[PDB]
């Protein structure tokens, strides 16, 4: 005959069946209107099915808990328990979503760009695209390599093609006997010859080491990345040529024999 | 005689009691239902027997808390060890969700595809399929490797089979006194002999260093990926015979002596 | 006088009284049964009392908080510091959990079955069972292996035994004045006269590299993985007698000195 | 003069000192319960003593912030911080208590037992005890190793003395002009003389490759695992006296010098 | 007829009506103000989309999340997956913050800066400029290469030019029967003759060790980091020079053989 | 007019300032007190000075905001930033703890102590002392070494003084033409002689291996540790001493060289 | 008409108001004293901005958030979302916060000193100083090194200049025909003639190991930290003179020949 008690719990059970019922009648309009989209675009057929059933279960187990909590039941543990099971998820994902952010950053930057030669931790050819989750580059031999943006952004980014102008290195070995000047000259001569190595960058010609068999000369001089390779090859040649022209022999591994008996 | 006091009280244990039995009936129901549901499709009855029991406990385990926090008693300390618990099972399961994740984004994005020979993380063979959580390929001596997909997404993902076109790479080693101008003409009519070498690419034949015993000829030509292997071959083996009727001699590893006593 | 206050205090107070003294009736009675159930089958002594301690600690911990929160003192501290150990023993057992779902996943896709000669990360051998926690295996010298299933799940699975067919590779080096057309088709006719070689399969024998001292022709056989050592082994031992009795000779490290003095 | 203002507040500060007094009486009949109980045991006098400062400090804290919390002053701030404290006590913790929980398992499943000679990672030695915390083994020169639970469960454990059967591995290289049925006859005789050599497993004595300098012969015998040293040492000895006496030489490094000038 | 509970579910749905569209205004409002401020700088247009994008969602699900909180619907499971969300997203962004905060640390305490030749971890050269999440440097080769701040701050940082005075090293090579204060003597005399070799530093010029073929004196000379490569290169030549004058022979690798038969 | 609304905020607003300045009071007590317990005692001034500056800066935090709250302000921004600070700090201090963690079980197992030749992760030397968070030993060079406990605890611990009797391992080299028996007989006389080599222990005296150039026989004894390196040194003089005079030779790295032209 | 539903609306919405604006203001306060102070001292312009910037928006979110909670929308959502982005803060400088506790641990303890010669991890060097963050040592080249604190306690911490006395090591090589008593007295004469050498701790000199074409023996001396190089250059001088005079040969990689042909 109480005036609040009756009335409150049919005013509880009458409102839980209400958000349940529309908690279910929103879930299946959402998931409804989800795949509409994402069927009126490009999507993979199993993977769309697969996020729409979680989805719309996630949606679902949220109105049932709290159709639940309405009428009075507490469901601390279920809160936790999916509270753990979204930490789970997020801690699946940190992967993917710390390669999706990398890329965005990558993009946002530009450190590279397309047809710019790289080296992205210890692979190096010419960058075709960059993705949102991962780039795409073409090595020197033909080869495809498809990089993860995370391990790009981890570790160093070298950018070949970003200067202009670069430095060759050469390592000529010359025999000991050899006139240290009469070398000197000829290689000053040829480097002087070229006309695609810049002149009003440093062109060192010096000793560099004394090896075990044959001392080291180091030829340095820069040119364009353009005409990088083609210039030490001329050069190399050069040296060969005006080398064995002049006398000057470079020398096979040396060593000498203390014969006995 | 107080008309809330013992009326609340009964109404707290009735209701206490008719959650307790609706959650322990309703587990029972769920329980018969998903072993039903699991039994008609293919699965694997130790784990699904072990799967549907820690589901029947968790949600026994739910059903007694809510009775217990609804008749009175705290079930805070509960709740943070269900709590714990979930956080345990999630850092567990880490890494197969990981993969499994790695996976789905394989798929969706495709970077390789059955049938395709590529080159994941050291290990290089064709790809036979691409399951949830590992993906099968065999090597070309015909051994079979399942790698996880994690491992697969982190790192690189190196594909031969994507570019049609690829190159190859010769190091001919010749003696100090061969004449290079006879040399080079002689490496380039043979790959000017050659068919299947792409003539609109690049084809160097240029001298690339002065190695201790011997200099070494670089030779660069780029061919369908179909054909690799066999070019290499039959320019290697044209490239000995040439040089063996031409004179020229591939050079032993050599060294002088400087006698002594 | 109050007819609410000093009724209310002693409803408290008989209430945790009560809730206390149930919860501990209620605890041991749940610890014999726990402790009868786990003599009644397999169990460890020292772990099954350690274990059977624990729990009742923690269930008698649970009823003196409920009913300390009952009386009115907030145990917000204990229950922080009670969530706390729980994330420490989870992240401690992270790795005997990690495994078991390890073995759990290996178990239901089986990747490798008993009997199964496999390489799980650098270690070969077949597989004898796998257990819940970590497998066994056996070494073709025959040591015991045993590897944690994380670890297995972790980096790739290589299966020698899945695919009945393997290749095998010959590495046979003959001196440079050896005669190239002798040479591949005293190997051709000894790759035909076998019977256990597969016919169908790709039976390569070309040149593959010039080395210092040799050059070496690949020999490439595809057989049954029942008779790859015995076909290698025999293969082998003919083609050191065909080359002894036709005068081609395997070269020692060959160099050449240039005597001085 | 109002009848619930006043004496609410009398009541919430009288409550509050009779429950600050009684946790802090209890903190100390409880250290003194503990410290009893720990000398009572064997304990360490200066661990002890900071063990029972922190849990009085701990339950001193509990016992002033519930206090604190019946007067009405929010403690959220405090119970967030000892959170805090208690979560950085856990990840300190987290290595001791993950090789705790290795050694229980180790314990459980009993992989190597006392006695048993085993590699735990790259050390090989007879396993003395397994304590909670950490092994403690003996490697074959005398020296004692003691090993962290935790990294004897990651990883691979082999286990020598498991199987009782292990086969040893011989490499013997002899010259090439020598005669292969000659050494494979030899070495099968001597391989049959031997009665510590099981005979139902396989003996195989075959031509294993063609080295650089020498053809190198695989002998492979299966023995028990307490005479397998003392087979292999009278093994080789055998070898070596039977090929001196047979003329077969085993070849030093072998090269041949083409003399110029 | 009653007078609270029609006229508190009329001021509930009027308020929570309200709210929502308030929220949705103010967020239609903030995202107009965002977007313009965003073009009226430097934008990237997807980048800045997507994340009005997100930041749009964002507010409208606080502003329905409330508005059904209002209502009366238990939204706890929403605000755990909204939290689990949050900490992905963080997990995912560590990387990327880490950076920015390392870089911050950087600008702030100034290890390294611009024009100044440094060694990050490897790599060498020239720092050009330092951004917030990245460093540029120039190689000496003239290689452009990016690093991360968080790889600098781990690990070393090695600055080349922040003290003025460097230490070059010497290992000259002489023959055993060369005389070791006639070699000595020369070479103080060498180093005394240069003018750009600090003299108040020590000059160390001792018998360092005792190779396999050649006995190796170590001369240690300080000079300004600005002629550091110079000074080495010209004492090496002088050295050269020297010897070669004096009678000094570097030895080549010397070996002696004991003739047999 | 109202008797509970202007009471009740005077109430409170009188509360919260009562609560503040008690709070700033007893903040300023705790500072004197704490500095002068630190000073009395073996600290120092500036990390003092900044812990005592942090811990009055929680304390008066806590009180401000707990009389915010009183207030009726919601704090639980505030309480979030501080939990994300607590966790914050405990992840930075996870590593001092985890070492200080490590030196109490270091401590308290004893598996080394002072003066006892250990061997912690690849470094040799005597133990000096233990600290709380990292030992110190002194190398046999002389050079002093300090570790981290939780370097120590994670990875192997060698102790080679627990042991009093450790084995010895000799490589001794002879000719493949030297007399087998008559060399075991000289090694087996030899071992003899001694007298600190324990004799109830194994001495093994066998041949090991067929090297390259030479036969290696591998002779054990087991001795004292506090004698090892003296009977090591001992022993083999003696062998260099009676090869010599038995007339049985060393043989260098031997080559047979194939003479052509 | 009702006198405590519009009552309490305009308190609560007037309260709202005053909360709001004095948060503001306070805010604006706040914000003009914390750049007033780090104004008066050190501080970067843009750093200190942007940190001001951030405080103050963390100051207004705090404020508003309180405001709208007052008013009766709930503000979990971003509770939730202020925790988040307070872990990703926390996590991305928990390698500062890890190097300043490091950093404070180092100069607490001080395991060394400015002007101690020291080792960290690879890198020795004399360290100049120890600041907050990270270090700053002088490698002997003279090139400066500056080292993350983190990097410092993780690790090995080698102190050369701790102990006064250090040890040498001598690795002397003759030929196996040499007389051992004469090399021996020679080496005992020459250790005894130096006065820098200590005479009270062991000085040792006998024969180390058999190698593969000399024996070497083992000189070990102790002396000051001060003179180690000094002495080591002397005594390895005289060594060599004093051999040189005796008629003791230092014999080069020795090899014997079996002439074939």
């Amino acid at each position: 005959a109480n005036q609040a008690l009756l009335l409150s719990y049919a005013v509880n059970i009458v409102a839980a069946l209400a958000i349940i019922i529309v908690g279910l009648i929103i879930a299946r309009m959402i998931s409804n209107a989800v795949n509409r989209l994402m069927i009126s675009r490009k999507i993979d057929a199993t993977v769309a099915d697969f996020l729409s059933a979680l989805v719309r279960y996630g949606i679902i187990a949220f109105t049932l808990i709290a159709a639940l909590g309405r009428v009075g039941v507490q469901t601390a543990s279920v809160i936790a328990v999916l509270g753990a099971a979204g930490l789970a998820v997020g801690l699946a994902l940190q992967g993917s979503l710390s390669n999706l952010a990398a890329g965005v950053l990558l993009v946002m930057f530009r450190p590279f760009r397309a047809g710019e030669y790289v080296d992205l931790g210890g692979v190096a050819g010419t960058v075709l695209s960059v993705q949102i989750f991962s780039t795409t580059m073409r090595t020197a031999d033909g080869k495809i390599i498809v990089i993860p943006n995370g391990k790009i952004i981890a570790g160093n980014i070298i950018n070949f093609s970003r200067e202009p102008v670069r430095r060759n290195e050469f390592i000529i070995g010359v025999a000991y006997d050899s006139d240290i000047d009469q070398v000197k000259q000829i290689l000053t001569n040829i480097i002087q010859s070229e006309d695609r190595i810049l002149k009003d960058r440093e062109m060192t010609v010096r000793l560099n080491e004394l090896g075990a068999s044959s001392i080291n000369f180091v030829v340095r001089v820069w040119s364009n990345s353009g005409d990088l390779q083609n210039v030490y090859w001329d050069v190399l040649e050069r040296i060969k040529r005006e080398f064995d022209a002049a006398g000057i022999s470079f020398p096979y591994p040396q060593m000498d024999v203390n014969f006995k008996r």
